[PDB]
């Protein structure tokens, strides 16, 4: 349902838990 | 229904919790 | 009826962000 | 158009996870 995921530039550390039912 | 995940740049370690359920 | 997960650098050192199960 | 995982970094380390439709 209109899934728009954009990510620019990465990294080594940090924790990102992205969760989308769609 | 309509979702945009705009994430850019990094940084030191941390706890990023993102959850989209609609 | 439209989620816009945005984030460009910054963020404070902790465990947060934004979550909604509804 | 529905699937837009615009990714540009390759950062494999850290805690990165995307729940594409669970």
């Amino acid at each position: 349902s209109n899934f728009l995921n954009c990510y620019v530039s990465g990294f080594h550390p940090s924790d990102i838990e992205v969760d989308l039912l769609k």
